[PDB]
C-alpha cells in the first residue's frame, strides 16, 4: 500500500482557441486567473474521463521495458495554487505506488472526452528520497482512440542519448519512432509527425497554366531547404505538384494558441489577404477611392485622417478579430494607419542622402553593405560580357564636396563601400520589364565621411540587352544633386535602388535566410533528439510558432495568388529568384562575425573587444549584434560543455549524429555535398552550429523584421516596385519632374492599392504579441532539474540585461549619430526586452511572425 500525490495542470480548448477566444477583445494578462475550478465546468474531467498511468524509471520487467503502475482517473479540482496561472485548471490524483515498483520517470495519458485539451504539467510528491518530480508537458491531448499508441510524457531530468534509465531506453526510441512516421499519407490535425517535402505547394496548375510555379528544391536549378511534409493528393494537371488547401498541416503543439484575441497575429494575415484584400480591390475598381496618390501630402494623410472608405467594406472588416486597433477607424468611412517612427520627428528627412546611406547600416536590411577592395565593381555572372566586364562607373565619377582624394587611396584606407543589387535580378530583368513593372539592375557606391557618416557617390542604373543580350552592360550612372531636375532625378535614382533592396530583403534577408532556412532544423531536431536530450532543450524555445508562420506563408504570402507577388518587384518570379540566391547560402557564413569579415566590414583583431576590428565602427546593427551574438555563443558553450565530457562523447551520441546527418543530407539536402558543413566530431562545432541556429531564429530575424513598418510604413521611404524608367530628354514626363516632381515620384513607385496591402501586412509583422517569449532569460517554466544549466541560464539572462543598459547608453552618445540620423530614430532594434505593440525593439526567442 501507498499513494503518491499528483497535481495535473491543464488548459481547456475554450481558453486557447481563436474562434472561441473571440471574446477576449481586451486586456487579459490575468483577470482572476480563473482556475476553471471557478464556475465548475471542470467536473467533466472527473468522471471516467482522463486516465494517467505512471511508468517506472528504475525497475524494468521481463524483456527490457519499464513498469506500468495501474491506470488512475482524475479526481477533484484544486481550486487554488500559489503557482497557478490564468486559463489554467488544476486537478488532484493519487497513484498507487510501492517500492519494488521503483521511481517514476514517465507516464501515459488517455483522454476519453472527445474535445481535446492542453496538458501543462504533472507534479509527483514522491515516497523514497525524492522531492517533487516535475513533468513539463505543454502538449495537446486528443481522444485516445485515434493514436494507435498512448501519449507518453517524460520527467524533468535531461539524459544523453544513452537514454540513460534502462527501463526507459525502449520508451525513448519508440516515441522518437512515432515522431518520424514512415513518410506516408495525408497528415491530420491531431498528428505529431515531422517529415520533409520540397516546395511544390506554392502554385496551382489546376486553375491554369499561368498559376503554375517551379518546384523548389530537389534539383540543380532551384535548390531550396525542405519544408514540413503534408500529405495532400497531387494536383490533377501535375503529379509533382501538391493540391492546394485552406488548411495546411503542421504537427500539433507546433501551432501555438493564445489567451488574448489580438495575439493571434497569424489569423491576422490569413484574414487580411482573405477578407480585406478582396474587398479593397473592389473599392478601387469603382471610385469611392482614387487609384493613385496625387501628392506627398496625400500619402501622409494616411496616418492622420486616413482613407475614407465606404460602409460596403469598412464595416465588413470592422468586426474581424485580431484586426482590433490595427485598422483604425473613426467609426464610419475611414481606414486609418498609424504613423511610422520614420516621420514622427521630421517628415522630410527620409529624402536626405544621409538617411539613405544610414539605413544600410541601421535599417530594415542592414547586412548587405560591403567594403570595396578593387574598383570598379565586378559582376559574378557568366559569359554574358558585362559579367566579364565590370561596372561602367568611371574613376571620374567619385569624390564631391566632402573631402577629395584619389580612388585607390579611399580603398587602401577602406572608405569606399558598395551596395550591389546587380546579379540576382539581371537574369530575370528581361521577363520582369516585359510586364506592368519596369525595374533596373542597380549598383551604388558610398563614401565614408570624415565625420563617420556615410554618403552616396554614384548610382549605376543597369538594363539588359544593350542590343541583343551578350553584353548587358547597358547602364547609366547618376550623381548626387540638390536642386532643379538633377535632384528630382537623383531622388528617383535612389527609389530605383530601394525598390531593389526591399525586395532582396523580402524573400532573401527575411524569408530565405531566416524563415525557410530554419524549418529543416525543427524537423530534424524533433525526429531525432528525444525531448529529454540536452540539445533538444537548448534549441526548443527558438522554434516556437515557426512551422505555423511558414505554413501560413505558403498559404497566403509567397504563393501563386499571394501578397508578395502583388506587392514586390520580382513579382511572379519572387521565390524562384530566392532559390537562385540560395545557391550561394553558406551556413557557417551566417555567423555574425564571419558575415562581417566576408563583406569586408571587419578585420580580425584580438586587441579588439570581440576578436575583430571594424571598419566604420559607427555601425549599429553590427556593433549591437556583436554583443548579442557573443552572449549567445557564451551561453551555448557553457551549456554544451556541461553535458559532453569530451569530443568522443559527442561522436558516440546516436541522437545528435542521426540529427546532423539528416539535416545535412535531407533538410538542406541540395547542399549535402558541400564541404563547409561542420562534421559533428568536435564540441566547439556543436557550439558553433547551435549558436548560428539561435542567432538566426532570434537576433537575425528581429533586426530584419521589426523595423519594417517604422522605416517602410511610409511607402515613400521604402517603395516595393517601380513602374517607370527614368524620364529622358524633353519628354512630357521629363518636364513633369519640373512641373510636379511629387506626381512623377508617385507614378514611378507602388500604386495605391498595393501600398495599402503592403502597409497592412508589414504592420502585423512588425508587432509583438503580448505573450511573446523574448531572448532575455525567457523560457516558459522549468525545463530542467539540472541546477547547473538553470544557473547558466540565469547568467545568460543577466548579461542580456547588462547589454540592454549598455545599448541604451550608445543611443544617447551624441557622437554616434548613425544610431539616430536626421530622422531622430534611436536604433533600438537590438534591445532584448520589449512590450506588446509596434515597438521598434525586442528580440523574440524565435521566428514567431
Ligand atoms: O513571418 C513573415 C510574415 C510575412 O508576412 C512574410 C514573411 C515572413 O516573409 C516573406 C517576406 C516578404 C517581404 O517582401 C517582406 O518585406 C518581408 O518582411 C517578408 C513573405 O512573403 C511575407
Ligand atoms: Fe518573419
Amino acid at each position: 500500500g501507498h499513494k503518491i500525490k499528483g497535481t495535473v495542470v491543464l488548459m481547456r480548448k475554450n481558453v486557447l482557441d481563436v474562434n472561441s477566444v473571440t471574446s477576449v477583445g481586451g486586456i487579459i494578462g490575468q483577470g482572476l486567473d480563473l482556475v476553471g475550478s471557478t464556475l465548475d465546468t471542470l467536473t467533466a474531467f472527473l468522471g471516467r474521463s482522463v486516465s494517467l498511468q505512471l511508468i517506472s524509471a528504475t525497475k524494468a520487467d521481463a524483456n527490457g521495458k519499464g513498469k506500468l503502475g495501474k491506470a488512475t482517473f482524475l479526481e477533484g479540482i484544486i481550486t487554488s495554487l500559489p503557482t497557478l496561472g490564468a486559463g489554467q485548471s488544476a486537478f488532484k490524483i493519487n497513484f498507487e505506488w510501492d517500492d519494488g515498483s521503483g521511481i517514476p520517470g514517465a507516464f501515459y495519458i488517455k483522454n476519453f472526452m472527445q474535445t481535446e485539451f492542453f496538458l501543462v504539467s504533472l507534479t509527483l510528491e514522491d515516497i523514497p528520497n525524492h522531492g517533487s518530480i516535475h513533468f513539463v508537458c505543454n502538449s495537446w491531448i486528443y481522444n485516445a482512440k485515434l493514436f494507435k499508441s498512448d501519449r507518453i510524457f517524460f520527467a524533468n531530468q535531461t539524459y544523453l542519448p544513452s537514454e540513460t534509465p534502462a527501463p526507459l531506453v525502449k520508451y525513448r526510441e519508440e516515441e522518437l519512432h512515432n515522431l518520424r512516421g514512415d513518410g506516408t499519407g495525408e497528415r491530420k490535425e491531431w498528428e505529431r509527425i515531422y517529415d520533409y517535402d520540397v516546395y511544390n505547394d506554392l502554385g496551382d496548375p489546376d486553375k491554369g497554366e499561368n498559376h503554375a510555379r517551379p518546384v523548389l528544391g530537389g534539383n540543380d536549378t532551384f535548390p531550396y531547404p525542405r519544408r514540413g511534409r503534408t500529405g495532400r493528393k497531387p494536383t490533377r494537371k501535375d503529379p509533382n505538384s501538391e493540391s492546394r488547401s485552406n488548411d495546411v498541416y503542421l504537427p500539433r503543439d507546433e501551432a501555438f494558441g493564445h489567451l488574448k484575441s489580438s495575439d493571434f497575429l497569424t489569423y491576422g494575415l490569413k484574414s487580411v489577404s482573405q477578407n480585406v484584400l478582396p474587398l479593397l480591390q473592389s473599392a478601387f475598381d469603382l471610385n469611392f477611392t482614387p487609384r493613385e496618390f496625387d501628392s506627398f501630402d496625400e500619402v501622409h494623410g494616411l496616418y492622420s485622417g486616413g482613407i475614407k472608405l465606404p460602409t460596403d467594406i469598412i464595416s465588413k472588416i470592422s468586426p474581424l478579430p485580431v484586426l482590433k486597433e490595427i485598422f483604425r477607424t473613426d467609426g464610419e468611412q475611414a481606414l486609418k494607419f498609424p504613423p511610422p517612427k520614420v516621420i514622427q520627428v521630421s517628415k522630410s528627412a527620409w529624402m536626405t542622402d544621409e538617411e539613405f546611406a544610414r539605413e544600410m547600416l541601421a535599417g530594415v536590411n542592414p547586412n548587405l553593405i560591403r567594403c570595396l577592395k578593387d574598383f570598379p565593381p565586378r559582376s559574378k555572372l557568366d559569359s554574358q560580357v558585362y559579367g566579364d566586364h565590370t561596372s561602367q562607373i568611371t574613376k571620374e565619377h567619385l569624390e564631391p564636396n566632402l573631402e577629395g582624394l584619389t580612388v585607390d587611396e579611399a580603398i587602401q584606407n577602406k572608405r569606399l563601400f558598395l551596395l550591389d543589387h546587380h546579379d540576382p535580378i539581371m537574369p530575370y530583368l528581361r521577363r520582369i520589364n516585359a510586364t506592368s513593372t519596369k525595374a533596373y539592375a542597380t549598383r551604388t557606391i558610398l563614401f565614408l565621411k570624415n565625420d563617420g557618416t556615410l554618403r552616396p557617390l554614384a548610382i549605376e542604373l543597369s538594363l539588359p540587352h544593350p542590343q541583343g543580350d551578350q553584353s548587358g552592360a547597358f547602364s547609366q550612372v547618376f550623381l548626387p544633386a540638390d536642386e532643379g531636375v538633377e535632384s528630382s532625378i537623383w531622388l528617383l535614382a535612389k527609389a530605383y535602388v530601394v525598390v531593389n533592396d526591399s525586395c532582396y530583403h523580402q524573400l532573401v534577408s527575411h524569408w530565405l535566410n531566416t524563415h525557410a532556412v530554419v524549418e529543416p532544423f525543427i524537423i530534424a531536431t524533433n525526429r531525432h533528439l528525444s525531448v529529454v536530450h540536452p540539445i533538444y532543450k537548448l534549441l526548443h524555445p527558438h522554434y516556437r510558432d515557426t512551422m505555423n508562420i511558414n505554413g501560413l506563408a505558403r498559404l497566403s504570402l509567397v504563393n501563386d495568388g499571394g501578397v508578395i507577388e502583388q506587392t514586390f518587384l520580382w513579382g511572379r518570379y519572387s521565390v524562384e529568384m530566392s532559390a537562385v540566391v540560395y545557391k550561394d547560402w553558406v551556413f557557417t557564413d551566417q555567423a555574425l562575425p564571419a558575415d562581417l569579415i566576408k563583406r569586408g566590414m571587419a578585420i580580425e583583431d584580438p586587441s579588439c573587444p570581440h576578436g575583430i576590428r571594424l571598419v566604420i565602427e559607427d555601425y549599429p546593427y553590427t556593433v549591437d549584434g556583436l554583443e548579442i551574438w557573443d552572449a549567445i555563443k557564451t551561453w551555448v558553450h557553457e551549456y554544451v560543455f556541461l553535458y559532453y565530457k569530451s569530443d568522443d562523447t559527442l561522436r558516440e551520441d546516436p541522437e545528435l549524429q542521426a540529427c546532423w546527418k539528416e539535416l545535412v543530407e535531407v533538410g538542406h539536402g541540395d547542399k549535402k555535398n558541400e564541404p563547409w558543413w561542420p562534421k559533428m566530431q568536435t564540441r566547439e562545432e556543436l557550439v558553433e552550429a547551435c549558436a548560428i541556429i539561435i542567432w538566426t531564429a532570434s537576433a537575425l530575424h528581429a533586426a530584419v523584421n521589426f523595423g519594417q513598418y517604422p522605416y517602410g510604413g511610409l511607402i515613400l521611404n521604402r517603395p516595393t516596385l517601380s513602374r517607370r524608367f527614368m524620364p529622358e530628354k524633353g519628354s512630357a514626363e521629363y518636364e513633369e519632374l519640373r512641373k510636379n516632381p511629387q506626381k512623377a515620384y508617385l507614378k514611378t513607385i507602388t500604386p495605391k492599392f498595393q501600398t495599402l496591402i503592403d502597409l497592412s501586412v508589414i504592420e502585423i509583422l512588425s508587432r509583438h504579441a503580448s505573450d511573446e517569449v523574448y531572448l532575455g532569460e525567457r523560457d516558459n517554466p522549468n525545463w530542467t532539474s539540472d541546477t547547473r544549466a538553470l544557473e547558466a541560464f540565469k547568467r545568460f539572462g543577466n548579461k542580456l540585461a547588462q547589454i540592454e543598459n549598455k545599448l541604451s547608453e550608445r543611443n544617447n552618445d551624441e557622437k554616434l549619430r548613425n544610431r539616430c540620423g536626421p530622422v531622430q530614430m534611436p536604433y533600438t532594434l537590438l534591445l532584448p526586452s520589449s512590450k506588446e505593440g509596434l515597438t521598434f525593439r525586442g528580440i523574440p526567442n524565435s521566428i514567431s511572425i
